[PDB]
């Protein structure tokens, strides 16, 4: 199997600061139930560069929240991460029900 396609590409905004800051990063989402995070929106031919965030959606599910901020999406379930992202905010509210719509139609088929 490999021919997963882009499903959604939109910023998103995760904490990274000594106090309460969430930046924003380019978040890619394929059809496999995955989306990686990226600091900026590299793209060189002659020198791929590594996803930083690497977020699954395949197993456990995620919910929408408030808290800090409104539109937000919170996860429980840490299986093998780099990183430890419990809850990460959208760039809007529209965006949010686009991921949230994305991981429900990649679900379909990810089962």
């Amino acid at each position: 199997m490999n021919e997963v396609s882009v499903i959604k590409e939109g910023w998103l905004h995760k904490r990274g600061e000594y106090i309460k800051t969430w930046r924003p990063r380019y978040f890619l989402l394929k059809s496999d139930g995955s989306f990686i995070g990226y600091k900026e929106r590299p793209e060189a031919p002659d020198q791929t560069l590594p996803p930083l965030n690497n977020f699954s959606v395949a197993e456990c599910q995620l919910m929408k929240t408030e808290r800090p901020r409104p539109n937000t999406f919170v996860i429980r379930c840490l299986q093998w991460t780099t990183v430890i992202e419990r809850t990460f905010h959208v760039d809007s509210p529209d965006e949010r029900e686009e991921w949230m719509r994305a991981i429900q139609m990649v679900a379909n088929s990810l089962k």
